[PDB]
């Protein structure tokens, strides 16, 4: 054919806005999909975007044509602060250099090794202390979980953890929570279409920008301090390593290693390494309370494999297929980043029988893959069996793509999985979960869905086992 995937006819500037509900972008797009097919074109305001629904379409593009779909598209709210700098929301050589450096440096600081495993186990011990500190009282688990998760990536990028009582630490965590929420609201999704006008208007979006600026200012301040105390021969953290590279690249006019990329890359890792794992833990505990039978089976496995005294360790996962299936099912059901981070084609592309001109933005609908009816028997239910065969052994799925896939896939995946396993296992070894309401009445549908999937606010109690 040589034409763009088909889709609803757009109007000048507003695009397909009148055919979408900003409060329910995923549903709006899936509905349109029913009429046009799994691969179609939508206009988010002036942004022409090719939407990919279901496993095959997503894998065929992002993996079978990985290089062609390896460009980074827009996320207007994050782009407000990043402006094309840093490692996530950037493109070309800049992204390429920053990604190679970040992965190497994260490994240098223990990621994927015993070094970060020990860091996570230690922070998990501090979480257990904090939960015991509540005395079994009903509490909002939100910041208990985020403080613990954030301290892992914080020890890597800033060299030391934050004290749980540090008020500024709480403030940064509120900024992250607030920005993920804003991007998942109707206004945050309206912003994705009309940022050209909205970035200049009063409104909720301005408060969101101020939370991003607050996070940026905090990182700039930390960088300054490291700068004046830096030992080129003994880096303390991610920031020092980057400062050293900047030093070594000072004679290169075209280097990507300069202050703005240092600040933005560090900001990407601080927010990235915090909010998504935190949200997943929070959703996870809610699902476990909605499903006591699953919690009960987790406890049998933990007591048998690990016991009551030693701390869980990452190698324990190989002997714990049920917990591994449970964590996969939480990520599959949570669908935390439902439309991934937009990609864009690097050059003119032929995909299936369509034509995608260079620069065209792409929405890989991860959530449509995680709930693909050809890969999961009951996609709309929380059921760990989705990841187990008949002998209760762990069974992988090609449709398990919460970290996306391809050339710009999440390089925080190994760290995330290690955190999820050790935090879920250590909490559940130590506590049984008590909801403030009957399981039948627990509502696990999300509170907001847009850029992220946000669970409803809730309180619960952690009772020692
Ligand atoms: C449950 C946790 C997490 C989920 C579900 C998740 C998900 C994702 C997704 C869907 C993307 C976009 C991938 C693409 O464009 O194809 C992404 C990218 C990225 N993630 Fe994560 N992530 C998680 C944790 C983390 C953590 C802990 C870190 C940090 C160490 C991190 C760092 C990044 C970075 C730097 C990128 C951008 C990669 C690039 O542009 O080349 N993520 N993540
Ligand atoms: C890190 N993973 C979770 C991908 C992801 C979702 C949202 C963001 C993110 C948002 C602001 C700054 N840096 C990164 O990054």
């Amino acid at each position: 054919k040589g034409k763009l995937p088909p889709g609803p006819t757009p109007l000048p500037f507003i695009g397909n806005y009148l055919q979408l509900n900003t409060e329910q972008m995923y549903n709006s797009l899936m509905k349109i999909s029913e009429r046009y097919g799994p691969v179609f074109t939508i206009h988010l305001g002036p942004r022409r975007v090719v939407v990919l629904c279901g496993h095959d379409a997503v894998r065929e593009a992002l993996v079978d044509q990985a290089e062609e779909f390896s460009g980074r598209g827009e996320q207007a709210t994050f782009d407000w602060v990043f402006k094309g700098y840093g490692v996530v929301f950037s493109n070309g050589e800049r992204a390429k250099q920053l990604r190679r450096f970040s992965i190497a440096t994260l490994r240098d600081f223990g990621v994927g090794k015993r070094g970060i495993e020990e860091r996570i186990q230690e922070e998990a011990g501090f979480l257990i202390d904090a939960l015991r500190g509540t005395g079994g009282a009903n509490i909002d688990p939100t910041f208990f979980l985020s403080r613990t998760v954030s301290n892992v990536i914080s020890s890597i990028v800033f060299g030391d953890r934050f004290d749980y009582k540090d008020k500024e630490f709480l403030s940064l965590l509120r900024m992250m929570l607030g920005i993920f929420q804003f991007t998942s609201t109707s206004t945050g999704q309206l912003y994705e279409m009309f940022s050209s006008v909205m970035k200049h208007l009063p409104g909720p979006q301005q408060q969101a920008f101020q939370l991003l600026q607050g996070l940026e200012d905090f990182i700039a301040k930390k960088v300054e301090h490291n700068q004046r105390t830096l030992d080129p021969n003994s880096p303390r953290d991610f920031i020092d390593s980057f400062l050293i590279r900047m030093q070594e690249e000072e004679k290169n006019p075209n280097t990507e290693f300069y202050l703005k990329n240092l600040v933005m890359t560090t900001l990407n890792l601080f927010i990235g390494g915090t909010e998504t794992v935190s949200t997943t833990l929070r959703y996870g505990f809610l699902l476990l309370m909605k499903h006591p039978e699953v919690e009960a089976k987790v406890h049998e496995e933990i007591d048998r494999v690990i016991g009551k005294n030693r701390q869980p360790k990452f190698e324990d996962r190989a002997k714990m297929p049920y917990m591994e299936a449970v964590i996969h099912e939480i990520q599959r059901f949570g669908d935390v980043i439902p439309m991934s981070l937009a990609r864009r084609v690097k050059k003119d592309t032929k995909f299936r029988d369509f034509f995608l001109p260079k620069g065209t933005e792409v929405y890989p609908m991860l959530g449509s893959v995680l709930r693909d009816p050809s890969f999961f028997s009951n996609p709309q239910d929380f059921n760990p069996q989705h990841f187990l065969n008949e002998k209760g052994q762990f069974k992988k799925s090609d449709a398990f793509v919460p970290f996306s896939i391809g050339k710009r896939n999440c390089f925080g995946e190994g760290l995330a999985r290690m955190e999820l396993f050790l935090f879920f296992t250590t909490v559940m070894q130590n506590f049984r979960l008590k909801s403030s309401q009957s399981p039948k009445d627990i509502d696990v549908s999300p509170k907001h869905v847009g850029f992220a999937t946000i669970p409803r606010n809730y309180t619960m109690s952690f009772l020692p086992r």
